[PDB]
């Protein structure tokens, strides 16, 4: 009874089906295998590698306390590494968990086949979803509303597993520092992110409990204001699998049941909104499984990414992104739509910059969001219409705090004109300290002309 | 697909296996059946019926919100009621959960047999234990005999149970009555019973809220507070566990996860606290296990009355009885102390003590009660033998080092020095005059001398 | 420039006029002189001597830090001690503060005369009042006779006093002894007296800390909490004011400033609270004023003993005496209730009640004591006349609406309904059985019937 | 018994000697007289007029509640206004308080003389000092240490007065809006300062009590760090006389006595430091009573005042000044010294800009501070030596928080190089996002060349 447990993106010990199976079966030999060449162009970015290294150290200590140890292998081939581990330890079984990336599907199939050839049994489980994409049908659905209605109607077919108690212990293995996860010049700069975040599954649990117990009830109200911290902040923890989506779902549903019993309408609204947000991730993976004339201007892109456009919401969004590796949903919508519909940029550049900076860069969610904003989905905002900054501000930033915190040189403009300065008269722009051109930039491209150019490209249709 | 779900002592909706099975299968018809005559002499007491009524109302509202409704039947026969429900609704299946009381075992077997006669399928699950009593044995296939070896084996093994999410919705579907005609409460004792709401608040929605707070903020100090009887030091989960409003597997998982983190980061106090709590949890398993596997007093009435009202003369006994009658609870050391006093000092028939505890304790549970009384009475080699009586001064110095527990429940002794507060018959009359205390006039002289009772027990 | 500062009842350093004068003048020699024989029958009681000793130690450390030192003399004559200090240090002046006790007036006059004979100058100031008793009179030059008119006039007038900062440093300069040979405390009663530190903590540094917190966070609710006897509702400043560790002018200014702000911003509740507090403050002035301007019992011993131990049968009386003996304090309504009970029910000689209050109360003050006893006894037209006795049910409904005060100090009555908790001899035996209460066996039947005592008082 | 109470800079009712005297004497007629022409060039600035208007409204409500009313007169002559009030109400006496400004001294003397001519008695008191400047002598002292030692040795000769209880009531009077305190274009911009401050004597008391009860004990430690809020923030309240300096002094001294009794060395240090700070104001008024080759470059001055010099501490100081009307003592030292010793500016411009922006512009304290930094006092730092930014930062801003809060575009520079960026190599300036010239300015003048030019002007001596 010797089993090899393969770790890829499930860096936790609670509700881990493959680990629970192997540990109940017999003796275990955990392993992590890192192979840059197989990833292709889905190679993770800097903000992701930093979080991955911290989580790997946390997990290694956790395993060593229990009684076994993590082993790290950097290689050029995965089959070779698995076969070498087999030849050295004399195992019988191999177990792992499912992923739905294209590369992941191909690699899993190849491993399964080339291992069953030599008379060694393999097994895979499901650890990252509520319903598998091949389990919900009408034909596949085509709209989120019908999809989510069906999913709510059905009943879940999964149980939760307790963590293993102890592990019975049992080549070119290396150490966490020779994996080459971080460059040499960028260690002191990357170290600053510890000011806001702290990776590890022991910290994911501590965050979720506090959110559920004290902040859910106000979600329906705070979930439209971009200042402070209003949402839950669980995306980087969910991307690496340090928390269980089934766990989150159960906690939210139990709160909703109590609130609905005692007639708390605000509670019901908040819980429903949160669960709809949770279900959008399922829908993203589902659609990815079931359905597999720009201006090449460089300085425009550079100004976009540094925050010198002239529009306050865009400027503050980019300013917070580069400094904390995060930004609100409305700001994601706003900045992405600006980048495509205003400066007419190739959307690949925007996707790639988000890939390298965002602390939670996830392929399916990224693609779904960009399709939504770009108007390739009938459910959304069509490419034709551009929104008005004054209305955006009045709706989401009613008092100017978000502006005045990240752009201090605009701390004494009245709340009436703080979002569209090119409107306010020179008398007010003198009474205030603001001075366009000298200590704040005049708008990089006029709104009307860009609207006309997009009208060309649209009325062509 | 029509199923009848039977509710007896599992008044919750999370981690309820029978309910989860029926709801996933099809349409459900929940029912609660109350039958005084079958209980015998294990009929529940007043403090238990009060809690049961409040929990039943809470559960009924909870079910009605989901989309079905609880139905309450008071009868003289259980088979008749089940058959009537069958005849009226046209079901196919019956499901329930396991209990390990003698009456429960007999009734479950009879129901299973007399129902399988008529071609209706039945099913029972396990909802109240970690390991079933028939699953743990020694190398020669023999049951264990000592708690230490038993718990070592249980720790070594691995658990064979999963947890189930609550059902989402229920598809709805005789002499049914209402929560007020069950006759759970007398007529004169409603205003007096109402006062207990000052301290407790029943319901599974409240059990969850209590457990989360205990685990998050008080576990780490359990190893220290768990020997002081004043304030609130322990967890206070026994009445919630007796009625099954919380899941023992849930409690076990939470404690174990905390222990893993503390052991990783080298927190010795954390490890000690977690181990103590889990040993406490395992003692309940052991109690049910032993119950499953192994099925010259002075008839003085006024002595018993003085015992139960709190006029013995010994401060710890007096404060224990005083808090018991007023809040329906008392600490483990106080349970040990009062029980041992009642048997070894006044030589009372132990049945009376068992029965008074049965009627007053808010969490009267048969197995735990029997296990505790055996331990204190010395019928178990692991314990304190009947021969030795303990010294009040040492008891006090060990558990009540500053006299707070005494001075709160016995205020007329609020200016006796901490040195003599536990054995007043020692302090000289000069100190008993400087203090306000006056034995015989506003506090009782000891009801029986310690030495003479020790001699009589030495005879026996 | 050598001055002798005399300390009697002004144990503070802020707003001390005599000390400020001497320190600004030159070199100082502080002194405290204790003389039991001159006091007579106004000798302070045990709870007062305890507080006095703690405050004296605090003050001595405070002075030694500044740069001089307190000197303590126990003697048989005061003139002899002052003359000896003069002969040893070669001073020029003597300064002190005013008191309005009879003994104080006589002693101050004698000292002034016998010192001015020998060519040494003396001086006295005013440190304990707002207006001196000889400064307020009516249009015909007559003293007032009712509190309402008196306080209206006092409010109308304007204050004629300033506040003085504490001295910065002191330039230093017989049978002197130590704080332990003054004989302030007996030998057997040190361990028992030590327990009061559980609730109180003497010293002027603590009086300031208490006043600031009260004013900043509790004044605004005074008008509401000031009629409920449970918990802590009032300010608790009386023992600090009796020893002069805080300045009544300071208290007055703080309250008035809060009232001005609240009245500006239209806060009716704030205005009511502030007015009530200041009326309370002014009652002390009135007490000293009247004392300055106007200089057939049953001799039953066991009745008195039962009264003082708390075995009468009436819950409010029992809880009041129970809290008095244990903390040295009680609420104003409880003072009214217990005093009126003692005179109008058991027909006791009022001297005994006055003396027991004198020995137990932590703030025994002559003028306030006399004023309160006159009010309750009906020798003042403003009050409640001796004829009428109040009803316990109405008293309870008015002041203790939920029974908490009863159930905390009398735990053996913790499960009587809130309807009958104040007059148990009314509730039927069915309720007295459903509850645990049992009159005669664990709680006393009323010591004297209310109706018969009312008839006897109706005779008188 | 009719008295006229004159209000100039004592906008409180507690410990007001003139008001207490008049109210105890008889019937009162309070008055405030505003006369722009007599002020000269000591005319108050915008941030001062805003605070003055709010405090005047607060005081007017306070008086009207008591039972009299404030009367506001804007005029061209003060003698004319006083004589008109006399002719209309038929008074007997006039009372006011002392000020030590040059204009104040002249005006008070003229009023006293021209009023005593007509047989009307006048009276003045002392309301703003501990010791009058003519009361301490050795000859006058010449150094702060000896002065303060003598002042500590002596004993105070002042008592405190309770507020009056009620007032017995009794021309071109106008309203708070026709005084013309605020311009028309700058009302919406000025309104923003309410975000941080709240004027009024009822608020000054509430602030002082909280400071004394909870923050004094840490003064000796927090009093060297420029980030957050460490000091007491009482200067604007003390400038307008809404709190009593004698009150502050008594509270601090009482705390010190208790701490010294119970052997708390840190407590003693904190209390002594605070009282030395208090005494520096006395010394400033004392010296003012007893002892009555720049580059004319405009764009350099503009860059200084907008915050585009290149030096992080200067930039953050000016950025916080324009937005909240305040700055720490070390920042005042740093910015003033920079302005004189680096860009060689005429010091009058710096004095005037501070005059218009600072919320607490006070003549004596301003002059004393500028003399100290400029080296005209032997007790100080001589003009010759310029300080090193790295050492300044290590001493006062050990972690870079003050920099990263007011200059967010520098939020990922390591704490080692955050104060002197022109030192860090281009590898680190690439790993960080910072880019000199494009989104942050290269130093406006080199440190070495300015040091050489100042060495010319100094070695001339
Ligand atoms: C252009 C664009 C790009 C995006 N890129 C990403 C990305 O790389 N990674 C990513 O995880 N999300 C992405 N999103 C989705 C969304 O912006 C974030 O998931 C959201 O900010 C999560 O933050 P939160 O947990 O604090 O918010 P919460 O409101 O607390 O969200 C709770 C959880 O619900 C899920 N969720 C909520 N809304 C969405 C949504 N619209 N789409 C998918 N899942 C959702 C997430 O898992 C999230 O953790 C993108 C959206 C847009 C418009
Ligand atoms: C004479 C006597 C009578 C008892 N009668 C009862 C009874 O009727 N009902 C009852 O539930 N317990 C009984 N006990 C056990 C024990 O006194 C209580 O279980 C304990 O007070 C539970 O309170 P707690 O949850 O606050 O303490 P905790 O220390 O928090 O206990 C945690 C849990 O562990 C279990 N547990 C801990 N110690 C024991 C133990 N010695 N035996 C069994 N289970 C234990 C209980 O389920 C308890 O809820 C009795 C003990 C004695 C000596
Ligand atoms: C029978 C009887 C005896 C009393 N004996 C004393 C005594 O020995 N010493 C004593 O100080 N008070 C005495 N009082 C007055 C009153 O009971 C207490 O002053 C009051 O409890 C003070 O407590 P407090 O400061 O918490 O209440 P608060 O309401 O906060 O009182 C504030 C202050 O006002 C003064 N005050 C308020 N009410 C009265 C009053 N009726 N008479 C005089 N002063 C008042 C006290 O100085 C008190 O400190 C007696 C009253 C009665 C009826
Ligand atoms: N059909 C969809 N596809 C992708 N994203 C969506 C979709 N619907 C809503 N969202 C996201 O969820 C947010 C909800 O906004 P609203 O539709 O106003 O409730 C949107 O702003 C998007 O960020
Ligand atoms: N073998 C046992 N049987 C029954 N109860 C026990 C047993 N061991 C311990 N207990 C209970 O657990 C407590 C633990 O006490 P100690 O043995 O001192 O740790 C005892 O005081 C009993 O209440």
């Amino acid at each position: 009874k010797k089993t090899i447990v393969w770790f890829r993106r499930d860096l936790r010990i609670e509700d881990n089906p493959a680990l629970a199976a192997a540990a109940h079966e017999g003796s275990v030999f955990p392993v992590f295998i890192w192979c840059p060449e197989e990833e292709g162009q889905f190679y993770p970015g800097r903000a992701s590698r930093w979080w991955m290294k911290q989580s790997l150290a946390h997990l290694s200590q956790s395993l060593k306390a229990l009684g076994s140890d993590l082993t790290l292998i950097q290689t050029h081939n995965t089959i070779s590494a698995i076969l070498d581990c087999i030849r050295v330890t004399g195992p019988t079984k191999v177990v792992f968990n499912h992923l739905y990336d294209p590369v992941s599907l191909v690699r899993d199939h190849t491993v399964k086949e080339k291992l069953v050839e030599r008379g060694i049994s393999v097994q895979s489980y499901n650890g990252d979803l509520l319903y598998e994409p091949w389990e919900i049908y009408c034909k596949p659905f085509t709209s989120f509303n019908s999809y989510w209605k069906k999913c709510l109607d059905m009943s879940i077919e999964s149980v939760m597993l307790p963590p293993p108690w102890r592990l019975m212990p049992i080549i070119w293995a290396c150490s966490i520092e020779e994996l080459g996860l971080e460059n040499e010049a960028e260690k002191p700069s990357n170290a600053l992110l510890t000011r806001a975040w702290s990776p590890g599954w022991s910290n994911a649990d501590k965050l979720l409990n506090e959110f559920i117990e004290k902040q859910l009830i106000d979600y329906a109200k705070n979930s439209k204001k971009v200042v402070g911290n209003s949402t839950s902040l669980l995306s980087p923890y969910l991307h690496f699998g340090e928390i269980s989506v089934r766990h989150v779902f159960q906690c939210a549903r139990m709160k909703q049941i109590i609130w609905a019993r005692d007639k708390n309408s605000e509670g019901e609204e908040s819980a429903d909104l949160f669960l709809r947000g949770i279900g959008l991730r399922e829908y993203s993976r589902y659609i990815c499984f079931n359905f597999p004339p720009w201006d090449a201007d460089v300085d425009k892109f550079k100004a976009w990414r540094q925050g010198r456009t002239g529009y306050p919401l865009v400027d503050a969004g980019m300013r917070e992104l580069w400094a904390t590796g995060w930004m609100h949903n409305r700001i994601r919508v706003i900045v992405s739509s600006f980048g495509v519909k205003f400066l007419l940029l190739p959307w690949k550049w925007g996707m790639k910059y988000f890939w390298d900076t965002l602390l939670d860069a996830d392929l399916e969610c990224d693609i779904l969001g960009w399709q939504y904003i770009s108007g390739s989905i009938p459910d959304g905002h069509e490419l034709d219409r551009l929104d008005n900054p004054a209305l955006q501000g009045a709706k989401y930033d009613p008092e100017g705090e978000y502006i005045r915190q990240w752009l201090p040189e605009l701390a004494r403009l009245p709340t009436e004109w703080i979002h569209h300065p090119w409107d306010a008269p020179l008398t007010v722009l003198k009474a205030s300290g603001v001075e366009l051109g000298t200590n704040y930039a005049k708008p990089i491209v006029d709104i009307d002309t860009a609207r006309e150019l997009l009208a060309k490209a649209i009325s062509r249709t």
